[PDB]
This record gives structure tokens, C-alpha cells and sequence, in this order.
């Protein structure tokens, strides 16, 4: 059962990137591409899903959750774009992002970066793969020797603005731009911590396999699991997350964002 | 003669791109790959020029001007990898830049992404390239509309930050993180504004024929020409950069910066 979860996930995932590879790169002229293509390339993962597990439920942005019965064990929880900005503007580090829930736990979780032709897959029970070879996070003395990424200044707001910047100025040196890209990167041991807040859970959840599974760590400001359990009445609300390469770097963390 | 600076140019380029994806993503782990690769790229790019163009001079970071004679009519001004943040941390958007100058004037510039396979070349002359197409700036209708990107928020120093903020917060929307890309971005129609402080000729130079063959406009933050004359006595300062799609966008930037 766990390697057809897996197979179905990889056919969802090439569906989705000929989807995505249509549209990138459309809009350098005077429904936009990337609706259509978010829109086309999720019907086209939840179609092979759907049809392979009818007892499944699926969960997306615009449509929530969606399941033929009242409730589901399984939950495929997607996002086609996971860094619209940068699709926007042409430049391929947005990522497709595949989790699938298990009594609300993800198990599988893959980054997938259709331009580039990069696929990190994690999968509970396996080390993390990129492009079918294993990754691994790296170890890092202290904060001050981290490289930190994070998607903008400008997504903290009140006082998660504050804890930011406590973290952000005890750092080797913070950087900007890409999304979920930043933690594939960490996963493969190149970036030794992610701190972002406003993340949807359909942004982070097929995060935490890939990390989990490349020895590193993920939660909450506060430490606490990262966890939705997609519901019919599941909110979609945003979390704050912090990854590490190295555990000990993410306590350090932890400890100046104070939360 | 200029085809043969063209082929030379793009010899240049595909000898450092093997170089790079030679040492990018070695160091993964707990002289640095990116020191090597930046040296050995350049060697690589310079033994072919002076090979071709024994009469011309090279000028790059670490070792300066050199040449064989006490002066030259052509310079080629070169930095093997711009953004080397971006790749200690496997972050495939960094590039090489290779500048022809002619009297002090750029007459080609090549933007290469070698991870990606992606080259912008610039021509006096030609419309600019990608991969051998032809590409254009878009129109903008206000800076209101415009997409801005900038390597780092922390790149701005003293006055230049008050300057920056003042755009920054009149843009649709400021995004960060990749150095030469972003002007590789504007030359294809995705991005209609860049606004950077402190960057070196070596890292700006190639940029002038790309953009200003793609019809946009890129001046220092007084609108006057961005001009660096390689010289045996040129002083590798840093310079204040706008790049635009559209003159218009421009000059609303301009009155922005206040410079
Ligand atoms: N990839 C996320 C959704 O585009 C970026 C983000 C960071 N913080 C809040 N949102
Ligand atoms: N690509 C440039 C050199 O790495 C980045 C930069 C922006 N401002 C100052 N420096
Ligand atoms: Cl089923
Ligand atoms: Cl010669």
C-alpha cells in the first residue's frame, strides 16, 4: 500500500509539472496563466488520485476539503504553486507540494520543482530522495555559523516582525526569495534554517516528511508539532514554522524567537 | 570581427559553465568549492580570450587589470559567478557575466545561468537573446503596477536604504533574493524593475547591452549612463543601479530615489 501511495503521489506529481511547464514564462506581454495553471494542475492530481483511492479525501486552496463520504482516514493535501510571486515573474523556484495524511499525520510528502526537474520525496519509514538519490541534513556549531533563509521581510507582521529580527540578526546571514525551495535546500544540507510565518498547511505539511526525513527538524515557533488535521471543518489558517539542518541550531532558534 | 567576439564570448561562457557545475552542491557537509570554481573559471575564461585576442586586456576581482601591453583598445570584464551566496547554498541563480568593452563602452554582455542552461546574450546592434530567441522588455503603466526586485534588503547602506524604501513602498510588490537573474527576468518581459546599491563593474557591466537590447533602460540612480572605463588605474568601486522594462517606470523611479 505505502509504495502505491508513493507511485500515485510521482504520477501526480508529473501530471502537474507538464500543467505548470505550459504556463511558466507566458505572461512577458504588456484568467492569467498561473490561475489556470494552479486550477488545471490541481483537477489533474486529484484526478489520478481520486481515481486510484475513492476513498481518500483531497484539500486545496480554493476548493477545501472534498471527499464522496463524511469523513476520510486519508487525506491528500496539495498545493500546484507553492510560490505564485515567483512563477509570476519567471523564476523557476516555486515549487508543486504533494502531502498525504494519515489520521491527520503527513506520511508522505513530496517538493517538486517541474522546471528545474527536481523531486524531493519523503516518506515515513525512508530517508529522503532528490531525484531518486538520498539527501541529508548537516550539522552546524552554533546560530552564528547558520546560513538562514527566509521568502520576504515584508510576510512578518507584528510581533512575529520582532521575533524575526531577534533571530535574523544573531545568524552567519539571512537570505530571501523561494518558497518552499529554501527547504528542499535545507533537506539536502546546503541551508541550515528556515524561520517563515503566514504559512497555509497545504504550504508546509509535505514539508515535514522531506525534513523529518533527511535528519532534520521542523515546528512551530514554539516547538510544538507542526500538525492539521484536514477536516470538513478544518481552517485553513496560517502557521508560523521554523526548520533546522541541525537540532541544537534549531533550539538556539526557538530561544530568540521567544514565542 | 564582432561575430568573432560573439563566439569567442559564448566559448568563454561554456568553458566556465562546466567548471561550476563541477564544484556546485559539494559542500553539503559539516580552499571552499565556490573559491575554486570562481578562480578556475576564470582562468579558463581568460586563457580563451588572450588566446583569440592576445592585444585585449581581462579585468576581474581578485587579480585586477592585466594585459600584455600598457593599454587596450578592448577589455573583457568577467565575473565568474555573481551571486555567490546563492551558491554556497545550492541555489541554482546565480551567473556569469562576461563584459566587451570597446573604449569603455560594453558592445556584449552575457547573462549565463549554466545549471539551467540559460544564456542572455547582449549585442550593440542586435536584439538581445535567450537561447538563441529573441526577447523584449514588457510595458509597465505605473510604478504602482510594477514587479521590483533587489538581491537583499540589507544591501542598502546610509542614504541609499532612505532612497530604496522610497520606491520600494510605491512598487505593486518588492521581491527578493537573486542578483544578475533578476535582470535576466526584466530582459524577458517578467520583472519591470530592479534597484540595487554597491555593485562592483564586474557585476553590472554585461547587464547594459542585455537590457538595453531587450528595449529597457538601466542607469545609475541619477539616470546618468552606468560607465565603468576598465583601465591599468580603474578603481573597482561600487555603483548604485535602476534597471527598467519601461523608460517610463524609470523615470518614476528616479524621482523616487531622489539620488
Ligand atoms: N511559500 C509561502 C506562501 O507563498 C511564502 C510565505 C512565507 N511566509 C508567508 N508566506
Ligand atoms: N549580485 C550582487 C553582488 O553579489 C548583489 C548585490 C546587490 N547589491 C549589492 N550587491
Ligand atoms: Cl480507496
Ligand atoms: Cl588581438
Amino acid at each position: 500500500q505505502l509504495n502505491h501511495f508513493s507511485d500515485v503521489a510521482n504520477k501526480a506529481a508529473n501530471a502537474a509539472g507538464d500543467v505548470i511547464r505550459k504556463y511558466f514564462r507566458k505572461n512577458n506581454f504588456d484568467l492569467s496563466p498561473v490561475t489556470i495553471a494552479d486550477q488545471s494542475a490541481e483537477e489533474a492530481m486529484v484526478s489520478v488520485i481520486l481515481d486510484n483511492f475513492p476513498s481518500h479525501a483531497v484539500y486545496g486552496e480554493e476548493k477545501g476539503w472534498r471527499c464522496k463520504q463524511d469523513s476520510a482516514d486519508y487525506v491528500w493535501v496539495l498545493d500546484p504553486i507553492d510560490g505564485t510571486k515567483s512563477f509570476i515573474t519567471g523564476k523557476p523556484l516555486f515549487g508543486t507540494l504533494i502531502a498525504l495524511l494519515q489520521n491527520g499525520t503527513p506520511i508522505l510528502g513530496i517538493i517538486d520543482q517541474p522546471v528545474l526537474k527536481e523531486r524531493w520525496i519523503g516518506i515515513t519509514g525512508k530517508r529522503t530522495t532528490l531525484n531518486g538519490q538520498e539527501v541529508s541534513t548537516r550539522t552546524c556549531a552554533d546560530l552564528s555559523q547558520a546560513y538562514l533563509y527566509t521568502t520576504s521581510p515584508h510576510l512578518f507582521s507584528g510581533d512575529a516582525e520582532e521575533a524575526f529580527i531577534r533571530v535574523r540578526d544573531k545568524v552567519k546571514i539571512p537570505l530571501y526569495g523561494c518558497d518552499c525551495y529554501a527547504y528542499a535546500l535545507l533537506s539536502s544540507g546546503f541551508v541550515d534554517l528556515v524561520v517563515e510565518s503566514g504559512l497555509k498547511p497545504y504550504d508546509f505539511l509535505a514539508l515535514i516528511p522531506v525534513i523529518e526525513g533527511s535528519g532534520g527538524v521542523i515546528t512551530d515557533w514554539k516547538g510544538h508539532q507542526l500538525r492539521w488535521e484536514a477536516s470538513p471543518l478544518s481552517i485553513a489558517t496560517s502557521f508560523n514554522v521554523v526548520a533546522a539542518g541541525d537540532k541544537q541550531i534549531h533550539q538556539q532558534a526557538l530561544d530568540s524567537l521567544q514565542w
